[PDB]
């Protein structure tokens, strides 16, 4: 079915293989069922060794990971990516979709306005040549069309990079508000902005390799810490 929506991540040693340099040891959780959890500390493509290694990409030596008994998987691109296609085709990867959660990502996504400042909208040119696109609105489509196959796991990079506060507080109406980004749907993400992390039910951050703590935002703002931090220094 789900996988249960948990991760078993257990005394990890990753494996970078070019470099030489093991640059992250032993960051390793147990992600937990039905929970929003924003990996934080906006450590740049650090959150990508969280990517690519700690979400298994990559295989890790020692230790190991393992995702319930069944081994749906998605996640969007830190770089803006697309396939040259129609932006409908854009937001639909080869799987199908239907108007209900068509107009439910779209305007989820609230590209009404968008999706229609390109000049021919739905099946206008979206991909590599032509139909030059938006930063904000590569994150844009590229966020609902990861999230748009309405399957068990997702997972966000940079939401807020190069973003503005109406797609801030609208990142928050889409990303989580009552949506299907929400809810039932088990869920990953990564904030950079510290202020809009409390509506995070959980939160975690990220020293050199390891996690600096485990559970939520009071004992580490008890540890006086990243979340005692974004307190002291904002």
């Amino acid at each position: 079915d789900a996988d249960n929506f948990c991760v078993q991540i257990i005394g990890g040693f990753f494996t970078w293989t070019p470099d030489g340099i093991p640059t992250l040891s032993n960051i390793t959780i147990r992600i937990p069922r039905g929970q929003l959890t924003m990996i934080v500390g906006q450590v740049g493509c650090g959150k990508s060794s969280l990517l690519l290694a700690t979400l298994g990409e990559m295989q890790k030596v020692s230790g190991a990971v393992f995702w319930n008994s069944n081994l749906p998987v998605a996640y969007a691109s830190q770089k803006p990516w697309l396939l040259n296609a129609t932006v409908e085709e854009n937001i639909t990867f080869e799987s199908p979709f239907n108007k209900q959660r068509y107009k439910m990502v779209i305007e989820a996504c609230s590209l009404q306005p968008d999706i229609d400042i390109l000049p021919h909208g739905d099946q206008t040119q979206i991909g590599e040549r032509g139909i030059n696109l938006s930063g904000g609105q590569r994150q844009r489509i590229s966020v609902a069309r990861a999230l748009y196959q309405q399957t068990n796991v997702v997972f966000l990079d940079d939401p807020f990079s190069a973003l503005d506060v109406h797609l801030s507080d609208h990142l928050m109406q889409a990303g989580i508000l009552e949506l299907l980004r929400d809810d039932k749907r088990t869920v990953v993400l990564v904030t950079h902005k510290l202020q809009y992390l409390p509506h995070a039910d959980w939160i975690i951050a990220m020293k050199d390799g390891t996690i600096q703590r485990e559970g939520t935002l009071k004992d580490f703002q008890r540890s006086e810490c990243q979340l005692f931090e974004h307190w002291k220094t904002l």
